[PDB]
């Protein structure tokens, strides 16, 4: 969905507020090869604890599940980057899938990703997700063995996302070895949401087979801390680590 060497902001929709999250998204667009948004969740056990800290900080304030639309759509005002929602499937199931990526396609979404999408589902949904307009993104962690990346493959028409828990602040070796272990089966690209936060973590990594890499948990951080004036600080860290 993006270009390779792409660097792909990851942004949790409401923190602080719907409002400044599309302040960031334009302050960032003109870096950005596509652009990961997440709706936030109660209970998001697959995030390390930056991230999951951005989601209580968003339903603290009081985020809506269709606030994230508002901030797409406005965005989509100002650009065609490729944007890619991320979400846990509760919200989705419980809003009714159809009508959540009918609804996602409308705004301007481009594609999802299910962190926890239930492998019961799996069919059913990327089904009803292509009749839908919407690309389908799947996560894979260092602990997915190689039979289960190539039906992740199979599936995705969007692009293969690969996370790593661990943390840093070197990019962990179980991390190089599920991106190694990635371009060596999917004929999809693969972003890597490794918890950048030098310089090298990107040029390493894109010169290792990353088309895209992610940068979340470092713009996370900064908003954490800055709230609504995280902007300036945001375009710096990004350009630190873009080499520019």
């Amino acid at each position: 969905m993006f270009k390779d060497g792409s660097l792909i902001p990851y942004l949790t929709a409401g923190d602080p507020d719907k409002q400044s999250t599309l302040n960031f998204l334009l302050a960032l667009d003109e870096y950005a090869g596509a652009i990961e948004l997440g709706i936030p969740f109660s209970d998001p056990i697959a995030d390390g604890k930056t991230i999951q800290e951005s989601h209580y900080r968003a339903l603290k304030n009081g985020f809506k599940l269709r606030e994230a639309f508002w901030i797409v759509k406005e965005f989509r005002r100002h650009s065609s980057t490729p944007i890619v929602l991320m979400t846990y499937y509760n919200p989705i199931y419980r809003a009714g899938v159809r009508n959540f990526l009918a609804e996602a396609k409308a705004s301007g979404v481009d594609g999802i990703l299910v962190v926890d999408l239930p492998v019961f589902h799996a069919k059913e949904f990327t089904e009803i997700a292509r009749e839908e307009g919407i690309k389908t993104v799947f996560l894979a962690a260092p602990n997915t063995p190689d039979e289960r990346l190539k039906v992740i493959d199979d599936m995705t028409t969007g692009f293969v996302y690969l996370v790593s828990l661990y943390g840093t602040e070197e990019i962990p070796k179980t991390a190089y070895d599920l991106l190694r272990r990635a371009k060596r089966i999917c004929r999809n690209k693969v972003a890597v949401g490794f918890g950048v936060s030098k310089r090298e973590h990107v040029v390493s990594l894109l010169k290792e087979g990353a088309n895209g890499v992610v940068v979340g948990s470092a713009l996370v951080k900064i908003i954490g801390e800055k709230g609504r004036e995280a902007t300036e600080f945001l375009k710096k860290k990004v350009e630190a680590l873009l080499g520019i």
